[PDB]
């Protein structure tokens, strides 16, 4: 809708808010098929430049299918990292399936007369399959009375030309699997051309304005997905694509910037400072929030956020209250601490926040204008409204030039709440109320003494 | 062989073991060439299609050389990083050695009659060498008839269409370097084709069982692999592939899992935790283990672990006490702590960790029965014995479906054998005994008041 | 110049001097066109081979054209990162003005006599434009006589050759910027080929000294750059690439290297360890030191450091002071602490840091020598005058073999002046000043006591 942003002078931090929700929760797993042709390598007597081109064209086939049947006998599972298991376990266990007796036949079946079709596999998954490329009826029909003879028959040469276009994409295809151990991400247009997924997308039990959802980000909606080799069985070729599904959609979602606070005293080494943590993704989820804490696991467009569930913590909605009053009690805001007072900024989506210490020179100009704002000693804050730059020593940073409404929230920074003696200064994780206890601990050491 | 599994409920940890080692130690450096031809771009009188096409190609042909002329002048060598130094030096020397006069020719020369060799360069080094591409002989007789001469021969079009093919692949290697400065990894099948890659493997001096090893898992073998740059020099392009070399082998190796395990109050901020560090892969090398630490440097395929030494730390035997007695005094078991009671699960190998904390909503389930166990606050395992997903909060986790034994070995969780109020609660990377030291110290502080 | 190289044996240190900088601080901003073919996707009865060909070429085209199409929708925009804000805001801003009412018209008409133009665009910013490739002109007077009759004219193959061809570029232009949602980066030479880089290069307004810099390093240009999609609009497709500025260059650069310290008793867990942060890249940039923390932002050509001032942080040149004498009060120097006493190695630009603990086997090898230096427990470096590679347990490193002088720097281990009893044995981030404060702290309590 909307987006807008606020700034939280007291705590260095801002939050943009107005984004709505896409989030990975399921998978849809299809069936991708080539058909192929058991050839035999059939050699004839015969120099003729044009049969020299179709034998060239017909080792390229015959070692593609051979690599690829090495490569299937090492079970394709490299897409799995981080603690999270695999990604592809859902279309691992398509695979599994499909190396059962008489599945890669009632795929052949439902095949014989269309391109699409949807087989109920012996496991109880329905599952989308697809036709993309047919070699078995080329190789057979054109190519083998040109080889299957005594002495062998000449082609045309568009038959020649032909045939390098219809294997490239075979080509390709093995290609990326045999530098990826099989498995792809992104899927490329050779493992899925647009039109293809979008047919998929179209061809699929879900909801028209879903369906539009993915339309409309097909290239967000490639990155999100895998494409696993399974089998090659049968005169078929068979891998699975695994489309995102998107459980949640069009909750809100807000992200949060964040930059260290220090006190601003004149001498180097008396000065205190605390940043909060967590940055980045939140969005509303089914009664919690869901937290994104990796800057790229989450794609935006316009004002939807493309996030994976998987990788991702789920929260408290009294986590949002870190924002609103950071030392309420139903929610333990956490906190870093340092006295690593070094001058930096972040973009938000409608401003950018200027942490600016020691003798670093802190501006924001205009373009035309030049400097029209220039930074004290503390943490700061700009709209985008009039600005174009922002510079922060000898680096210089783009302010967004989205629409929308910044507020600044003014307030005391609470750094300066905090007596410097007493102050945990080395703090990684900590929390508001653990560093207010380990300054009631040090207060009552002083209060003996 | 036998993949097994232990879950530690005393420190919330698991083991996996079983696999099998193969780490790499050295580098097979092998010469890549491509022998050329010097034309000098002739022109003659000619509109004629098939001319314009030829010379189109040409084209290609003279800048693709030109571009390899600038990109070889620029010291190939950005495969370096993390403070490791170069995993390339092995090659790069070989590239010093070919700028050497004569030695171009000396391979010239045992390429003259075959297509593989074994040369002796003047520095000592037994490399393979290969000819993988002969455009000097195209070039020479197919296409000077055509372009020298007062008005140019005309080509068959099928001249037009081989050529085309046979440039391709040198117009692929160029397009790889120049994007890469240099060097690539993993190695493409334009630097090298899986014919020329088996070949290559099979005809290295080592051992029969370990060539069917690098022929078996030829997909890891090429993710571990460079290609580097050399030389343009007398009609020769030369690039070196530097392969694995397997120096461990079949050692055990097994991975450590970790999750934070927590008190269970239910008021929030009086909850302790602590964490097992160097989560990771093990495995046993010359005495010691050899540890690997980030998540990505092994690729697993089957009970097989494949790792690079390069960034590895090598840790006494003594390490594995600690998920068998963490307070063991032969090892200083690792630990970090922190309040940070958020949940969260780990898929293991063969099952899940879960960490439960708050009112997050933590279950396992079977895909046909649906939820089969509920988790109670505190660190929990599950075998993936009749279990597919486990669901933690907002994030679903699919467990992995091998076969195996889990071991669940009970434990009072030693989070509970520490004081509160004493716990040193925010540390990075602490020990078991440095952390008794600061209990040890902090209760003498407490001993005079 | 004559690389150098200085090792600090109090603090475990090294630093590399003698490199010259190339730092980027701006963007230059062309136009990249290629005039299309507003074709309607003539069909005419045809079933001879030649006019398949012809026709499916023609909708791979067609197809290519409305992927770009849907794609410029969906406002590129995924290259922003870390906070930095997008490294394409000023390509970003030029698509914004192409989309105005006659400013491709502008362009269409700079382009009607020429390939290289100048046009100002109506925000005052001076593009340099380019077209590329002309299907417009190809498809209208090559392919329309053929398709855009009652009945088809019979084409020659080749002309069908030469399409195919043609329309290669346009394919590999759409695949890209549909698996990267836009924006490219490396660029690619379907992107840009060598040939208009370098013209691109040649035809700026900068120094000649800047156009040899950059025509001499054009893999590292393109590594920096970005390609972002525009518009589709009135029979031209413009895409914007962005090229780096160096408006940093010959300035002094030093790359420091650390290593952990730690003191060498006997009993395992009696021993303190520290090391200095803020490993990396320093270059002299306006009076202060321009700071690179991550690893990969810098490329190193010979001596030249090609770093992008985006990811840097801007410190006080008094920063040096960390490598002079660590213990001075004009800058207060950073180390973090640990009990972490496990070896390793760095590989610097001549030579090696080694930390060397506990059990640990620790060698400098000279190739044809064998070992030629045993390191004992503590930190300790070798020169690469004479060593090849270094071994610290069961992994080997290959020393850097450039040109250039070391200097061991003897001095005392500041581990050493250091009571164990009262050390900060788990600091994060800490400072020389801040460890002495809570040893002050500490001396106190122990004081009364
Ligand atoms: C600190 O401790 C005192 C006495 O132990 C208590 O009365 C006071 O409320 C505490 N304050 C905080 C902020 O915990
Ligand atoms: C703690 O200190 C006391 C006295 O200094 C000593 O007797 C005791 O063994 C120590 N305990 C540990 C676990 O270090
Ligand atoms: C430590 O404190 C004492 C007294 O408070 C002071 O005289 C001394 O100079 C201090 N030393 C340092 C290194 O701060």
């Amino acid at each position: 809708q909307n987006i807008t942003e606020e700034f939280y002078q007291s705590t260095c931090s801002a939050v943009s808010k107005g984004y709505l929700s896409a989030l990975r929760t399921g998978w849809y797993t299809s069936v991708i098929t080539i058909e192929l042709s058991n050839i035999k390598e059939n050699k004839c007597n015969g120099t003729d430049a044009k049969v020299k081109l179709i034998k060239q064209e017909l080792d390229k086939y015959k070692n593609a299918v051979t690599e690829l049947q090495l490569l299937m006998q090492s079970t394709p599972a490299t897409g799995s990292g981080s603690g999270s298991g695999s990604a592809i376990a859902s279309g691992v266990a398509v695979c599994k399936v499909l190396h059962l007796e008489g599945e890669v036949n009632k795929i052949k079946s439902a095949l014989l007369s269309t391109n699409k079709c949807v087989v109920s596999l012996s496991n109880g998954v329905s599952v989308l399959c697809s036709k993309v490329l047919d070699l078995k009826n080329y190789i057979d029909k054109q190519l083998l009375p040109i080889v299957n003879k005594q002495s062998c028959s000449i082609p045309n040469i568009e038959t020649v030309i032909e045939f390098q276009q219809k294997n490239n994409r075979l080509l390709e295809i093995t290609r990326e699997f045999s530098v990826n151990a099989g498995v792809t991400t992104p899927v490329s247009t050779y493992m899925l051309t647009n039109s293809e997924l979008l047919s998929l997308i179209n061809d699929m039990p879900i909801t028209n304005d879903q369906k539009k959802l993915m339309s409309n980000n097909v290239q967000i909606v490639r990155q999100q997905s895998y494409s696993i080799m399974c089998i090659i069985k049968e005169e078929v070729l068979a891998y699975v694509v695994q489309l995102p599904l998107y459980g949640v959609i069009d909750t809100p979602c807000w992200k949060l910037h964040t930059s260290p606070l220090c006190t601003t005293n004149t001498k180097e080494g008396s000065n205190i400072c605390l940043t909060r943590t967590d940055r980045g993704w939140y969005c509303d989820n089914a009664g919690s929030v869901s937290f994104f804490p990796q800057a790229e696991t989450c794609k935006v467009q316009s004002n939807r956020v493309f996030c994976d569930t998987m990788n991702s913590l789920t929260l408290p909605s009294e986590v949002n209250l870190c924002n609103v009053d950071i030392f309420n009690p139903k929610y333990d805001c956490k906190i870093m601490t340092s006295k690593t007072d070094v001058s930096s900024s972040v973009i938000t989506s409608l401003g950018a926040i200027v942490s600016c210490y020691g003798k670093t020179k802190c501006t924001a100009s205009n373009k035309n204008r030049g400097i029209i704002k220039t930074f004290s000693n503390g943490c700061d804050y700009v709209s985008n409204k009039g600005v174009d730059t922002v510079s922060v020593g000898n680096t210089l940073y783009y302010v967004n030039k989205q629409e929308g409404k910044s507020l600044y929230v003014k307030g005391e920074p609470i750094i300066n709440f905090y007596d410097p003696l007493v102050f945990p200064s080395d703090e990684f994780d900590a929390s508001i109320s653990q560093v207010n206890e380990k300054i009631n601990q040090s207060l009552a050491f002083i209060r003996k003494s």
